[PDB]
């Protein structure tokens, strides 16, 4: 159904197309690592989504 992200460690991004907020809890990934670049991207209620880091977080589907 719907592919989801979970957060694990509150990491903090680097690349300028990623974003930089408290991750703590879940969010979705729109950006798979199948088709698209090794860097993914979900929206936060911040209104912005970025680039996060796989290796600071776990997907949640």
């Amino acid at each position: 159904g719907s592919h989801v992200v979970q957060t694990l460690y509150p990491f903090s991004s680097v690349t300028e197309e990623e974003l930089n907020f408290e991750k703590g809890e879940t969010m979705e990934v729109i950006e798979k690592p199948e088709n698209d670049p090794e860097w993914w991207k979900c929206k936060n209620a911040r209104g912005q989504v970025g680039l996060v880091p796989k290796n600071y977080v776990v997907v949640l589907s």
